[PDB]
């Protein structure tokens, strides 16, 4: 159909690098946008139309059941495949991610009114800690 | 007025760049701030201020009749200045951005509740999937 | 507690950057994303868990009364400290902020529905223009 009309969200983004490339783009820009989403609305009257894009930072989203192993994609840091394993050891929430990097994983625990992560990627550990809202 | 009450967003940015350049930011910081907009929101009692600042994506509008050829200046990705011209082959809408960069346009058509956008440049071709909101 | 309903916004983050370069993040992306801060909403049911994650700007706060000296933690730009004292000229705000960098300071003031402001730094000026919202 040649109805335009309505507001779209990115879920696909194919060789944008290269693209942004051939314009001549800089390598910080190329780099930072091809990890945002974008949102175009486009307002169409016959063959007349008005169309607004803006850039997003994408929801990452995960799933999971603890026990149950399943896929994940790491789409919000370095995009690799990993199985991925959930346990409880008493209240920590235990994550086991299998794939390419060793000792890959996390552990995620409430304490008070605050969320605790720690972040673990070979010999890397990062810290941090979220209040509720 | 002294009175600097409410919210404010920004219009206009100049030389933000070499005011961040005498603030030694680097290189790659400085990229991704020249391009954001700003919302300020002032919370002010007589000469008491409580002021807060929060970097946005700036929206990016275009306007266009089908085989009207415009200017346009592509300001979200390159800021140059192309010739374009939007036609409908079927239900693809099809434009030409001529100018400096050969071979440079774009394609997008509706199938379903998808929206398909392909980014040409050259010999790059980026391709794009949105879903309707 | 198990309990990890809610939402949850980011108060800290140790080593992110370490994390980030374990998993061959690259030097742009690090640089940018270590400036913002994310927002977890965990849905949770038993052992079955709905999690997403969004990155987001960072709001950047001052507070302060008018011909009161402060420190200031230029946490939006540079990340410097400076004594900052802000005075009225007539309906133009005035700050000086006194510390490593020479002739630094601002200049504010409302004109019709509109802010200006001047931002100064060595023999760098960049100029600002915001509109009422």
């Amino acid at each position: 159909t040649r109805d335009q009309n309505g507001t779209w969200e990115m879920e696909s983004n194919e060789n944008f690098e290269g693209y942004m490339k051939a314009l001549d783009i800089d390598f910080c820009t190329r780099k930072c946008a091809v990890r945002l989403t974008q949102t175009k609305v486009i307002d169409q009257d016959g063959d007349n139309f008005k169309d607004k894009t803006t850039s997003t930072f994408r929801n990452y989203d995960v799933d999971f059941t603890v026990g149950v192993e399943f896929d994940e994609y790491t789409k919000s840091l370095d995009n690799r495949h990993v199985k991925a394993l959930v346990t409880w050891e008493g209240d920590v929430l235990v994550c086991v991610q299998k794939g390419e990097k060793e000792n890959r994983g996390w552990k995620k625990w409430i304490e008070g009114d605050k969320l605790y992560l720690e972040l673990t990627c070979g010999d890397q550990v990062c810290r941090q800690v979220f209040k509720k809202k």
